[PDB]
């Protein structure tokens, strides 16, 4: 198989995968959209009840049977449409990452000037409607009048945004050729990668708090309000963001986790990596409050109304306030270098790992041979499906792909997984293996928390999530029917792998009645247990 190295190296690559563009653009935009500290009780209660519990049976699940996503279900070989559901989600989700790290290059690119081209309103884009402070925005209307050109309509493809098809394909080239050049071996770049944003975000931070204005931000960010939460909107948010940022049902945390030692302390490695992604979320959420908490007071509003609702937030409130400041270009390249890092860090692992899950699929040794043909082929498909994002309806189609094939669908297989576990193998051999491996038992919180809890939530999140149905919509735009039913559809594309494949396996099953056939298929493969033969003892001894 092959075994990682060192500890901090493992560390250090699954911090990379998992804080990307997650923690720093989308849970800005949900925090602020679900009225700011109404958004956070429910995220510490998600993120402490069900969040870290499956992210340890995840680690745990795919070290001990040194099996990526799709060898694993061994331990019951008729639910293995969990990996492929997390494939479909994972290819859905690496469509339209790449498009945002593009419209960042974009925006990096165009910072490259003594001053800032969405300052002022005497382009040839704006309109008599422009008003600046040096509401309509210069910053709003040069986002959307000039870099997009959006339209009126999902179905109004307009032409092709070349710039963005420019920038697109740079990615994906840049992407590539690390990918095949094996740069994740050297320890310099993986250092500084997982490093550097850190340090920027501590200079934002210095920056941002030191001006008038920001304490109301930050208390509008931190105050709760006790009487929005009771509604199931912000409940299915919180855990669909939960769910996103610490990439559970993504599939490569499995694939990650199966090149550990047998004896490796697996425990504490999942409470690091789950607190530090935590950690850079709420410091990014200060970051940007503080300055707009500072706008909302130069502009004589409440620290509330004064921002559009959407995925651009990033892209059009910060640099607008950025504009306010001294030397702004350089604020303006710091923000968007970090972003495109976060980006890239995330799409390089996220690459890596569905190539290896499809050539250890595959199994033969003339693909093991052609390996770089495949993750050829693999980004070829990725540029040319994302192609038709970068037209002019492109942000209408990817605000549809973010809320709807990415959204509450990684909670459910992520549910069904620890369901699968817990009641048709068995939580006692479970607890005996995780024993097995580490020397001591699972503490009792992660017992009840994975036998009872996790599953009531999700289940009663999703029962009242159902019954009061919101329909999509983007700043008084309201969808078609075809598209919302394009989203169910692109939603439900990763669920229904686990029924289909559950049929077909049944078909195959030798019988004579079904719950005998039932009985065959659920239990354990011959091969189930740890790989290695010092280790095959116990219940597995020969
Ligand atoms: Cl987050
Ligand atoms: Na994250
Ligand atoms: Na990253």
């Amino acid at each position: 198989r092959g075994n990682w190295g060192n500890q901090i190296e493992f560390v250090l690559t699954s911090v990379g995968y998992a804080v990307g563009l997650g923690n720093v653009w989308r849970f800005p935009y949900l925090c602020y959209r679900n009225a700011g500290g109404a958004f956070m009780f429910p995220y510490f209660i998600m993120l402490i009840f069900c969040g870290i519990p499956l992210f340890f049976m995840e680690l745990s699940f795919g070290q001990f049977a040194s099996q990526g996503c799709l060898g694993v279900w061994r331990i019951s070989p008729m639910f293995k449409g969990v990996g492929y559901g997390m494939m479909v989600v994972s290819t859905y989700i690496g469509i339209y990452y790449n498009v945002v790290i593009c419209i960042a290059f974009y925006y990096f690119f165009s910072s490259m000037t003594h001053v800032l081209p969405w300052a002022y309103c005497n382009n040839p884009w704006n309109t008599h409607d422009c008003a600046g402070v040096l509401r309509t925005s210069p910053s709003e209307e040069y986002w959307r009048l000039y870099v997009l050109k959006l339209s009126d309509d999902i179905g109004n493809f307009g032409e092709v945004r070349l710039p963005l098809l420019g920038c697109l394909g740079v990615s994906w080239l840049v992407v590539f050729l690390c990918l095949i050049r094996g740069v994740k071996s050297s320890g310099k770049v993986v250092y500084f990668t997982a490093t550097f944003p850190y340090v920027v975000l501590t200079i934002l931070f210095v920056r941002g708090v030191t001006l008038e204005g920001a304490f109301d931000g930050i208390m509008y960010y931190l105050t709760p309000q006790w009487d929005k939460i009771l509604a199931a909107k912000v409940w299915g948010d919180a855990a669909s963001q939960i769910f996103y940022s610490l990439g559970c049902a993504w599939g490569g945390l499995i694939t990650m986790a199966s090149y550990n030692k047998f004896h490796n302390n697996c425990y504490r490695d999942s409470v690091i990596i789950s607190i530090t992604n935590c950690a850079t979320s709420v410091y990014a959420g200060f970051v940007i409050f503080s300055i707009l908490g500072f706008m909302a007071n130069h502009l004589g509003v409440d620290v509330s109304r004064v921002a559009d609702h959407g995925p651009g937030l990033a892209f059009v409130a910060y640099p607008e306030a950025l504009t306010l400041l001294p030397i702004s270009p350089l604020w303006s390249l710091l923000f968007f270098f970090m972003l495109i890092l976060l980006g890239l860090g995330t799409q390089f692992c996220l690459l890596e790992t569905l190539v290896t899950a499809i050539v250890d699929e595959v199994g033969n040794e003339w693909i093991l041979q052609k390996k770089t043909y495949v993750t050829l082929g693999v980004a070829v498909a990725g540029f040319l499906l994302g192609i038709p994002l970068t037209s002019q309806a492109g942000i209408y189609w990817l605000l549809l792909m973010d809320n709807y094939a990415a959204s509450f669908s990684l909670v459910v297989i992520s549910c069904i997984m620890c369901v699968a576990i817990m009641y048709i193998y068995g939580h006692r051999n479970y607890f005996q293996d995780i024993q097995m491996m580490l020397g001591f038992p699972p503490p009792l919180f992660f017992q009840i928390c994975w036998r009872f809890v996790s599953p009531a939530i999700i289940f009663f999140i999703l029962v009242f999530t159902v019954i009061q149905y919101p329909i999509t919509a983007y700043n008084h735009y309201q969808y078609p029917g075809w598209a919302v039913a394009i989203g169910f559809l692109m939603a439900l594309s990763s669920v229904l792998c686990i029924p289909l494949y559950a049929m077909f396996r049944l078909c195959r099953t030798d019988g004579a009645d079904l719950l005998q056939r039932l009985k065959n298929a659920t239990k354990p493969s011959r091969d189930w247990g740890p790989a290695l033969l010092e280790h095959r003892t116990g219940r597995y001894a020969p």
